[PDB]
């Protein structure tokens, strides 16, 4: 039996190695194999990883004729003593085990260990959609130690920003993935003591010209469009009338359906701003031919009771473009 | 083996310390990680923290040369005496296990224990919504002992209001959280007798300015356009008649949306009285035009029949606004 | 040891108390803590509650100097005989296990056995819903042994009616809950026999008043709305012609949001009839118009090759309202 | 002990009765509890059921004085031999465990076994909507051995179609259930040979009126009210041109709500034929308009340079609808 | 006893056949049993299927005198050697247990041993929706060992190409399946070294008639009408002016319907090319007429102050069709 080469039942593994000494330096590499999920009103994200281990342990050393390693499955762990780790801020994360428990230990003659394991994670991440489309979001994944404080357990990573792979095929729907990279922290809690903690970053991008041409083209469009009223004749009311309240129709038919297609985040984002102005631009058409049609009609009742373009049409026509231009120009030098 | 030191077998671990005296003192502390989600439709809010726990017993004392602890796993805990703590109105709850049980315990040399688990919660939450979007919602969550009264054992916060600590970062996407406190209180079941219980109280606040932006001025803004009528010549029919019905059009549209994008509570709301009542104050006005052109056709054909401003459209341009006003100023005043 | 006292290994206990004589009675109690949810597509509820039973087994029984019990975990279950109640017509349920299983036993110095449990569970609810939205739905839980008929085991409510309890703040988003009260029936099984089963009963009603605004209203005012044209000239067809259509588009509008909102449930309803009738009467506006128009121009073209108010507008003043008004009494006196 | 007077320690259970001759014959009976949902994007249902087992073995013969049989839970099951069914063609499944495992077995002093347990599986069920919404479908559940051939275990219904019981209430949602009956039929694999299946079939079917009522009728009103205009006077082209493209508009608002409405199945269906067609007439009279207004405005300036109803009109007011009944026919003959 | 037979205790089987020596070679059959499901927007599949394996071991040879074969269930599995096979890129896998595990063990009398399970899988797979709804997507599902490289453990499909069957009734709702066939490759892993690793792969397709009915047909048709108000006399302004704004408002509506119905994936297709450029054609109609209208009225007052179609109509008439018949070639032989 190979598990009488390792004198299991001749040694105590509920206690770590080299308990009592200096602490047992364990090193850490992670490959990443895929992106599975993001949710914007959640905040949080899933991934699936391989997690490797390395550390020495004399108990395990074995007498050997050559440099053959010995292999062994999940049922070994519950035997031996093994590194803790566990996932910062998840909600909750599993182990593969189809056709078995995906997880693997091999031993050297010399007692160094290596121990594998597949999992999958949904950790939480922090957005801010204030800047909306236009916004930048960064994340992280994080592993620290349960039990076992800096005096007793020394974990880093092992080969330095080399310990991180990635796979060539990971990508998102809706999201660019870009800038990966590793870091180490010290962590503290009263109860305890001082922990290590590692890092993994990344960040994450939006399509901007999707976003351009199927919300801000429509606004522009339509609000242009209403500029037409001002170079019709002011003596076709049935023809000047139902241009302005179609296109506010118009107007407020698209905001609903923007509305009803983004994440349902409720506060202020930059598209609404945008949104809401352009409707104000078009409200604002419609009650200068009420201005129109007033004053007209009271200076022909005056000149009947005694026995052309009017000057608001003439300025608005200058008017409502240079105000729009100003804006957008304020607006795109806040926004960028 | 470490598990020799503590004479295991020597004692009965199914009684609890003290058995037959006085109650045992049990101390609590918690932590809050995150704010995972909350429900409206259901009721209810999930949350994951750290649970401590905090007792002394006599039977698990060890001799030792120096004044160093014992720490382990949750393979000891099946075979020593733990509280029974449970979550009172929960729906669903598990403790985390990747890559293994987040589950420590410690033992000092004189017998003081620490017990400390990593879990996420579901729990109910009864919300009222008649005064949307202006709503202030209280929530807790709350710890009891399953099967041990006040007699055998007592519960307590471990150092007062300084045991509870919550995260730098903790947020919700569509809530502002505030207020964070503990309180304790005492239950009594027929069955069994008087329990201590343990509160964890927070209040929640929604942002009022994005609600006002999405649905009351859009509604106002309609209303206030359907008065531009009074002021155009009573002669137009084909420009008067048009933009009545196509004002209540829009108005119908913008309430259809509101209602679509709005959590599916079915009773009666603050945000429902306002959005009706406009469109009540739109229906009228084409009424008021439908009497002045009745009255102006009998008029000609009488005066046919025998051979300005009406004076409807001259009260009305007063009256319309007064009454929106009074209506507003009394809204405001009851919902604050 | 706790268990030596209790003759586990001296005693059988794979058979019933009293196997071979008369049936063991056994008494249930039940507290409701909470309702979760309700499905209207799939017709089943949600709900969280204890459970709790009493009997008598001498074999328990243990000799004291005085008159205390003894309490137990869940892991006493396995080693003695339980009963075995299951919920009838349920789709899915679970025990409670954080942190611990969510069970308890308590027993007496004479031998009284007290079972307790913390349960969730999904049951089957069929429903009507031809009277929509004015629908009464009437709903229950039921109780019974898996194995053993009544000839072995006698199940009965401790209490009588006083065995049920309620939280005293229950409640569902969407529906009004009444009249608790709890019954109990025989049921037979050609293949074993007769069996008791237990009931728990209650009622769920909705908010009349907001579907009455929501749904019935609008209908309403564009009905009265499309009259408005019988009193307006006839000479102006550019405006009687577009106030039938638009009336026309803003009753689908409001039709088709109506439908979006509801549960989808593909047969006819008490709303649906009042909808279509209401789009009926619209539609036969604008044809009374079609007609009035083609008599005048045939009068005339003939009047001028032969070189007041049109008697249809007289009657369909009279007619459209006594019709919508004998519609709304009959509709109403039938469904209440 | 009872599990004593059956010798369990003096046989091997890993065997089938009678094995190395006869196949050994093993009944089956079914009762179906309620059919909990189904899913037509997905093709499945999902049913809970009681399934029976019986069969004869000899070593589970006991001597007895009087002729009463024993009963065991489900942890007998893993000392003897039982039978092992699967369900073909199942996607997920799972056996009830609340409050303990719904698992009886009920052995008569001869030797006879029943073996029952109560269980919930999804199955898949190909469908076809091409006639919708006129379509039928055929749904099954099959019941196959996992590891034994024909030659070691024969599998049959036990009672003839009298094997199958329905509850009295059950129901669904959308549909309508008919005709359970119950067949077999011999399957073959290469890699083992014969096989005995057992199959539940039963109908499906929808309620036709509601679909006509929602999608048929307003579709036919707005095509007849598109007629209109055929008979209102060529000189008033205010009146002529918006109530055609009012009437595209309001047609083409109620396919995409009866589109939103439907289940997301991506090919083309008998209703969609019906609306497309409807919409197609309707760009038709527009077009007609235009015809008979360009003709009419060449002849009055040809007149005026040299110094009634139109025939379109009166062809298109018999063509139109005669053209529609010939497609109604056609398709209603078609589609039955 | 059966297992007695074969002489477990009297083996180490923790290790392979044949350790030491050459690597033992594994042969593997697939059968589809269905697909279950696919996400567009989160980019996986979901398969059942059967699972086979082929191997030889000395170790259990047992003495038979006939040449009758020994089958066993999964309790067997964790005495002996089997391999360790997994899913490449997976999300998530069990193995089915109704009403017990789905595993079946067959042994030959000289060693040769059959191992079958019944599993269900979720795989990922990287889409590109380009050319939607024109597209075509590849898809695999790979299977490879977790422990043992190519120096230990050969795999290889056993048949070549006839090792994998498929379902004769394999379907989805929305795309059509074809192409199985299967593969081999080496991977490399810098950690451990290489292995093989075997494919199955498939092609989707869409319905395309389907689509171009519910989308390419009303954006064309909306575009021809627009062209109608060219040919209209242009001293008509009330119905020149309604005809453009209310096309405007059609196709805007049409577009939110179009965009609601599809997967949500944010970023630009080829079917939001067709309809943004469609809606640029009806909106550049519009100020055709405003400089028309506005032409005319610069005349006429000219002409006053002193004392037939305009050119752009003609040339409209002409030139806009002419472009829509261009664009359109060049759209159809880019997205063929
Ligand atoms: C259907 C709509 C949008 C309105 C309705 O009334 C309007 O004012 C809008 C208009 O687009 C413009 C005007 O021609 C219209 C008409 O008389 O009825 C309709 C037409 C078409
Ligand atoms: C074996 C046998 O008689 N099977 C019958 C089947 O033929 C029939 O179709 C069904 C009712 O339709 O009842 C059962
Ligand atoms: C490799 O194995 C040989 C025995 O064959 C041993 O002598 C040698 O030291 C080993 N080398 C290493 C680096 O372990
Ligand atoms: C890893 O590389 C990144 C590159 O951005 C760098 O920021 C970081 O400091 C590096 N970490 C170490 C430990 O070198
Ligand atoms: C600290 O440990 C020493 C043992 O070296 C012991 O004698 C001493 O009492 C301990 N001090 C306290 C405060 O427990
Ligand atoms: C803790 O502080 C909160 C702060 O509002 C207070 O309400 C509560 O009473 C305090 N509890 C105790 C035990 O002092
Ligand atoms: C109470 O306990 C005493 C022993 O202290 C016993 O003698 C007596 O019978 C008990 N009485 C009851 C009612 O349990
Ligand atoms: C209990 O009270 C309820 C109240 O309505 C009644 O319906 C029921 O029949 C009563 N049962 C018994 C056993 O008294
Ligand atoms: C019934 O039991 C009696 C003894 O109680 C026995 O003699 C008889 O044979 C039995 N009959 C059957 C049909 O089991
Ligand atoms: C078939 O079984 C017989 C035993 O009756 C045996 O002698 C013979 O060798 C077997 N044949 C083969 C091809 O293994
Ligand atoms: C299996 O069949 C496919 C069918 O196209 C073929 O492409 C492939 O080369 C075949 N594999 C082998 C190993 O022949
Ligand atoms: C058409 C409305 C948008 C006008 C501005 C063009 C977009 C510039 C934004 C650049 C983002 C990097
Ligand atoms: C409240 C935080 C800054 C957001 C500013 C919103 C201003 C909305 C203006 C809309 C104008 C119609
Ligand atoms: C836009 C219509 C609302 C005008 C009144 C403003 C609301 C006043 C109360 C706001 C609560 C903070
Ligand atoms: C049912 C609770 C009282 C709420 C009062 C609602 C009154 C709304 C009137 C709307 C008039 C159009
Ligand atoms: C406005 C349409 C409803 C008119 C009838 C009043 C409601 C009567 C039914 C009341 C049910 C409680
Ligand atoms: C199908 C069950 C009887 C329901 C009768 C509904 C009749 C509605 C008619 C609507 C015509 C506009
Ligand atoms: C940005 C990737 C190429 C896509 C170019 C889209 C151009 C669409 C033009 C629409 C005209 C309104
Ligand atoms: C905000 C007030 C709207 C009503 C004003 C109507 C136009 C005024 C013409 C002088
Ligand atoms: C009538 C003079 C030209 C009108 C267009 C002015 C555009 C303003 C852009 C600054
Ligand atoms: C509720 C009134 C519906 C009919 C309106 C008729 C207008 C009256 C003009 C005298
Ligand atoms: C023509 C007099 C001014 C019209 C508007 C009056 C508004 C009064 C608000 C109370
Ligand atoms: C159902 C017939 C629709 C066309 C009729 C148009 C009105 C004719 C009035 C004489
Ligand atoms: C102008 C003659 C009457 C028009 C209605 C005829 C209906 C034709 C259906 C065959
Ligand atoms: C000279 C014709 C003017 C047409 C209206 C222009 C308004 C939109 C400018 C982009
Ligand atoms: C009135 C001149 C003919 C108009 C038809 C032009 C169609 C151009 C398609 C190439
Ligand atoms: C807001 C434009 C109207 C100007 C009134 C003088
Ligand atoms: C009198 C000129 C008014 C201009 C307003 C835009
Ligand atoms: C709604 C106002 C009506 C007044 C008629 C005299
Ligand atoms: C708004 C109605 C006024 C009535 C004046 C005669
Ligand atoms: C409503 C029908 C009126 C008939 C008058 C002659
Ligand atoms: C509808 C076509 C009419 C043809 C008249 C010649
Ligand atoms: C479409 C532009 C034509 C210009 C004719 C002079």
């Amino acid at each position: 039996k190979s598990e009488q080469l390792l004198r299991i039942d001749d040694h105590d593994f509920s206690m770590r190695p080299g308990f009592g000494g200096p602490a047992i330096p364990v090193g850490v590499d992670v490959q990443v194999e895929s992106l599975d999920s993001i949710s914007e009103v959640d905040m949080d994200f899933t991934m699936t990883l391989y997690l490797r281990h390395y550390w020495k342990d004399e108990r395990l050393s074995f007498p050997s004729t050559n440099n053959l390693s010995m292999t062994f499955d999940g049922r070994l762990v519950k035997k031996i003593w093994v590194p803790d780790m566990f996932f910062v801020h998840s909600k909750r994360s599993f182990i593969h085990d189809t056709t078995t428990d995906n997880v693997m230990l091999r031993v050297q003659p010399d007692g160094k260990v290596l121990y594998s394991l597949r999992v999958t994670v949904t950790a939480m991440c922090n957005m801010d959609f204030s800047r909306f489309p236009l916004d930048t979001q960064t994340c992280s994944l994080e592993i620290e130690s349960y039990a076992y404080t800096e005096d007793d357990l020394m974990l880093y990573w092992k080969k330095g920003n080399d310990s991180l792979k990635t796979d060539e095929r990971i990508s998102l729907s809706q999201f660019l993935i870009q800038e990966f990279h590793t870091t180490t922290k010290l962590a503290f809690y009263s109860s305890t003591g001082w922990y290590n903690r590692l890092y993994i970053n990344f960040t994450l991008r939006r399509h901007i010209f999707f976003f351009l041409l199927q919300t801000y083209f429509p606004a522009t469009l339509m609000v242009m469009l209403s500029w037409v009223s001002f170079w019709i004749d002011r003596r076709a009311v049935p023809a000047r009338v139902p241009l302005g309240i179609t296109t506010v129709l118009t107007m407020s038919t698209i905001i609903t359906g923007v509305n009803a297609s983004m994440p349902r985040v409720s506060y202020i984002k930059a598209v609404d701003i945008y949104l809401w102005v352009s409707f104000v631009f078009v409200f604002l058409s419609v009650l200068e031919y009420a201005a129109v049609n007033y004053l007209t009609t009271v200076q022909e009742r005056k000149e009947q009771k005694l026995r052309d373009t009017h000057a608001i049409d003439k300025y608005s026509r200058i008017i409502f473009p240079a105000a729009y231009i100003l804006f957008n120009l304020i607006y795109w030098s806040i926004f960028s």
